[PDB]
């Protein structure tokens, strides 16, 4: 039987079930959009579900025995048999406030609100926004705009292992005993991001020189002339703290939200200016709590919701990416890798390319 949960589910690239995810995450997108959380999740549960099965829905008689699929979604899932399309999913596509939201927050930097505020004002293009002579840009989104083109053209393999070996040989240049390990989608074996994110841990530096490295790295690239947008947001995270009780978890990991130039020569591919930005996301966390920062780095949103929604509801556990925590025990779960977390879970271990929920 099916489980309702994607931490209980093997989910792989090989979708069969694409015409009918692409609408449900399509409207999930615009129920996120018009604050319908409720609508959102049902959404995006049902559209999950659907990815990990291992053959296509060729009749409402396939849905039987599946989960998290309500009167709403079986109708949408019957009208996609009927004729290949959701009429619901091409309604929004066409619709005007869906097409500026997804447009505008496709610019580093604007997220909902900035969307909103530009949606109201009048603004339908990105040439409109850019080259009006009243608005005022946040310091994102001004490398949000300069870089748009090369951060919407979305980065290869070949890119994201040039990119790793650029943070590699900065990273161990001060701290040569650290592990640095690409998580995100790469990880779960896409063959392409929006970005690229990576996991540093030093197994024998101190809180200090664990605190410094972001900055030594950033300000080498700098120097370099690699540095073309850095945030470096300091840890508040707290040994001791319990870990959260939230629905989406937020990390207190030390962190960087960065843009690099990659330049061609080193990128090792098939295949203008000679360089392409890329959006890099470098997360720093101590050593003993290296495996839950991967598992949270890794993803998918939705394994990981469900992870922590299962570890909370099923287990009577804890989870985030700082720590796993036993109110049955009242102790910290310690744990050197993924697998360790999943046996305390109680769960068959999921391979970081079957968490593509
Ligand atoms: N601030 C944050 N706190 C905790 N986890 C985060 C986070 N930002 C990102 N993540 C996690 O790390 C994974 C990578 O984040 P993102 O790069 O934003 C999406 P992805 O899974 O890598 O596909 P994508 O890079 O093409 O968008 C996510 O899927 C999520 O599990
Ligand atoms: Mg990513
Ligand atoms: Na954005
Ligand atoms: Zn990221």
């Amino acid at each position: 039987k099916i489980s309702q949960y994607a931490c209980q589910r093997r989910t792989t690239l090989n979708n069969y079930n694409q015409l009918f995810t692409d609408a449900l995450d399509i409207l999930a997108e615009n129920d996120e959009l018009r604050e319908n959380e409720g609508s959102c999740l049902a959404f995006m549960r049902a559209s999950s579900v659907l990815k990990s099965l291992p053959f296509p829905i060729t009749s409402m008689k396939d849905t039987e025995g599946i989960p998290c699929l309500g009167d709403k979604v079986k109708s949408i899932i019957e009208g996609i048999i009927e004729d290949g399309e959701s009429s619901e999913a091409k309604a929004v596509l066409n619709d005007e406030r869906y097409k500026s939201f997804k447009l505008f927050t496709s610019v580093f930097g604007v997220g909902l609100k900035t969307a909103e505020k530009w949606f109201r004002m009048g603004f339908r293009t990105l040439s409109k926004i850019q080259s009006d002579k009243s608005l005022r840009f946040t310091q994102m989104q001004k490398a949000g705009f300069l870089y748009y083109e090369d951060l919407v053209s979305c980065v290869n393999r070949p890119e994201a292992e040039a990119v790793s070996m650029l943070v590699k040989e900065a990273v161990v240049t001060f701290l040569p005993d650290a592990l640095v390990t690409m998580t995100g989608g790469f990880r779960r074996g896409k063959m392409t991001g929006h970005d690229v994110d990576f996991l540093i841990t030093s197994p024998e530096a101190t809180e200090d020189e664990e605190q410094q490295l972001l900055h030594k790295v950033t300000d080498f690239w700098k120097q370099q002339g690699l540095l073309l947008y850095c945030d470096i947001l300091e840890s508040t995270f707290e040994k001791f703290k319990q870990p959260s009780r939230k629905v989406d978890a937020l990390d207190h990991f030390q962190k960087c939200f960065l843009i690099l130039k990659l330049d061609h020569g080193r990128v090792h591919s098939e295949k203008g200016k000679g360089w392409k930005a890329i959006r890099v996301d470098l997360v720093m966390c101590p050593y003993d709590r290296r495996a839950f920062a991967l598992l949270g780095w890794t993803g998918s949103r939705q394994f990981e919701r469900d992870l922590r929604r299962y570890a909370t509801h099923e287990r009577k556990m804890m989870l985030d990416n700082h720590a796993l925590y036993d109110r049955t025990k009242r102790v910290f779960l310690e744990a050197e890798s993924e697998e360790e977390i999943f046996a305390h879970l109680g769960l068959d271990y999921i391979e970081p390319w079957e968490r593509n929920a």
